[PDB]
């Protein structure tokens, strides 16, 4: 119906992955996509926003909005190349745990949902 979700201890995060989409031998950065829209890029929109720095990155790349344990990548700029698992998007594209996110063909990240794939 219409109630909402409550689980700050199980929010979706983006674990930066290698430039090939592999798990390095070190600890990659993590960005817990907390409730509310999360603007990405090099610009600082929100206090707890995603600040990525790379050659070919923009200020307003995309905004991660968690709506009911659901997150969808929203490219604010067309120039900002956003590929979800090696697949470019052209609008709000639902994100799933495991799916990769290539930002400017350099900053690759892996989105994971600690909430759970609908029960489990």
């Amino acid at each position: 119906g219409s109630s909402g979700s409550s689980g700050p201890e199980k929010l979706p995060y983006l674990v930066e992955l290698s430039p090939d989409g592999s798990d390095s031998r070190d600890k990659p950065k993590l960005y817990r996509l907390q409730l509310s829209v999360t603007e990405v890029g090099t610009e600082k929109f929100d206090d707890n926003s995603i600040q990525l720095f790379g050659p070919g990155i923009q200020p307003h790349h995309c905004d991660l909005t968690n709506m009911d344990g659901v997150v969808t990548v929203t490219p604010r700029s067309m120039d900002a190349e956003t590929y979800v698992d090696g697949q470019r998007i052209s609008e709000t594209t639902m994100l799933q745990s495991g799916m990769r996110l290539q930002f400017g063909t350099s900053h690759v990240f892996k989105f994971v949902d600690p909430s759970g794939p609908s029960s489990g």
